[PDB]
């Protein structure tokens, strides 16, 4: 029993991280067979970040330019290209440590681990989720780009997210691994604002079977609802829409507990329309959702990574 | 920018994570050198749990009795001891994967990381506090014991936890790695009971000082207070004494922000009256207490690990 905010195993990614200096900048890469990942802004100087020419700095850039460190350990640097946000760096020597790994690009309301890294090492896992709104609610300091964000199945770690940029209100943006932005944001230093954010409701429905099934269970009530009924309530409370397919997905979750979806969402309207009173769910006062109905069930049923 | 509860990363306590299977009961165990812990009930038959007698039960095994499997790769087990309530397996092979590591027996109030393994396997990490009442809160199912709980400086692994069993209200208790509880449990299955908890003010304390770092300052006031009539409140509301130890360790977030540890009290001792009327801290309804201020320094610095 017991619920918690649970990030993966970083093992596989940690080593993957090296370190990236350009000049004055240093900041992290992802070192996979013999290329390292890296965001491109590590070319730039803190004289021009509002509004760089990424192409033109860089064709003013050669290999020797770029100092990449896997450790104590340089890697020389024996071509260089631009895709994107990113920068790739072909390097001398491939990673004997690289997993079996791909490329994703995740859709907004799935969740993934973050493995802050500076300088190359890491300081720390945790878990998030891509907002609607394509912002991540991360925690990142000067020197953490690059960054990488990740998912793993069995052996096969999918990299879905690098890290760039901070917006307003604290709140974080990035690319894919190949370099394009979740969201309409762009690497420079201009006034750039994340949309309204809106609350991810099928990870909400997951974690309230996840309560069922840890034995919290007062906001149950005896009624039901349509899928319609229930959508015009989210939207009031900017919850995003619930779809079918939403429905199909929690199928796991209220086969196991017996409470049919739209059951579920009985109990969901009423804790929007009444709050709550003072009392808690999983140990939190705010319903929680950056746990998807996945998540759930590899918690719950101990899911293990090879 | 933004605070998350972060762990710390995992991949040197993987390396060390090992299936140990005697008859019938599978649990992890830890491989360090050439010896595996685990928990002694690994030696249990499901038919005898109430009152195990674990000393009699070990006598009438022998070596070849446990099946130590690293990955797909058996270890052959050379002797066996108990100390406390672990077994050490001398095993063939010394692990080469071994970090620089120490066994440490932590303090209530203080933070570590969970790696949760099911068959030797990781399935997640997480951060955990050692409550006053000498319970984790934590998240684990049949067959997660010889899970281990670890803080990491620089090279170093500490490990502090491993996991053992359940008890009512789905909080967790296990022992530091020499075998001996936290707490005034044991391992049989028995009417056992946490006694009641309490906050950990000096960790709610350092939180609000990470809240003010990240430019959520609604909650300071003007007022300041004594240590004794702060803790004459902090009694009331279930939080534990704030010894000038205390006070002596917050000193490094106070000099940061320039706000006297007591001038936080102030503040605290406010919104234990008053409540928060709605408003959250770092995106929390709730204070937060699972933050300690070395934890709040290493996030909010960028500290990382070798
Ligand atoms: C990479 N190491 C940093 C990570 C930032 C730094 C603080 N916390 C983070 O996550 N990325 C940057 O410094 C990027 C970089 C230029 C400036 N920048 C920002 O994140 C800035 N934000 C924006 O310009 C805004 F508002 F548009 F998001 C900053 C104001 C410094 C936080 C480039 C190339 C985007
Ligand atoms: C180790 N793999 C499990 C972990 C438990 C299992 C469910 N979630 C956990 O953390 N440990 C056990 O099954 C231990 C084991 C006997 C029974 N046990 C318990 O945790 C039981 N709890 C208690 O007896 C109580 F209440 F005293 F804490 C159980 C009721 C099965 C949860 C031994 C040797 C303690």
């Amino acid at each position: 029993s017991g619920f918690r905010k649970m990030a993966f195993p970083s093992g596989k990614v940690e080593g993957c991280m090296v370190q990236v200096t350009c000049g004055t900048t240093t900041l992290n890469g992802l070192w996979l067979d013999d290329v390292v990942y890296c965001p491109r802004h590590v070319i730039c100087t803190s004289e021009d970040m509002l509004n760089p020419n990424y192409e033109d700095l860089l064709i003013r850039k050669s290999n020797h330019n770029f100092l990449v460190q896997a450790g104590n350990v340089q890697l020389r640097v024996i071509g260089h290209s631009m895709q994107n946000c990113v920068l790739k760096l072909k390097v001398d020597t491939a990673n004997p440590k690289t997993p079996k790994y791909k490329f994703v690009r995740i859709q907004p309301g799935q969740t993934f681990s973050v493995l802050a890294c500076y300088n190359g090492s890491p300081s720390g896992v945790y878990q998030c989720a891509m907002r609607p709104n394509f912002t991540i609610k991360g925690s990142f300091l000067n020197g953490s780009c690059g960054s990488v964000g990740f998912n793993i199945d069995y052996d096969c770690v999918s990299f879905c997210y690098m890290h760039h940029m901070e917006l307003p209100t604290g709140v974080h943006a990035g690319t894919d691994l190949e370099g394009n932005f979740y969201g309409p944001f762009g690497d420079r230093q201009t006034a750039q604002a994340a949309g309204t954010d809106t609350t991810i409701t099928v990870n909400v429905l997951a974690w309230l079977y996840a309560a069922v099934i840890n034995g919290d269970r007062w906001f149950l009530n005896r009624f039901t609802t349509t899928l319609n009924d229930f959508n015009l309530v989210a939207m009031k409370y900017n919850y995003e829409p619930l779809t079918q397919d939403h429905v199909d997905i929690l199928g796991p979750l209220s086969a196991q507990t017996g409470i049919a979806v739209l059951d579920m969402c009985a109990s969901l309207k009423e804790l929007l329309q009444n709050g709550m009173n003072g009392r808690t769910i999983l140990g939190s006062a705010l319903l929680e959702d950056e746990f998807t109905p996945f998540d759930v069930v590899r918690q719950c049923s101990g899911v293990t990574f090879q």
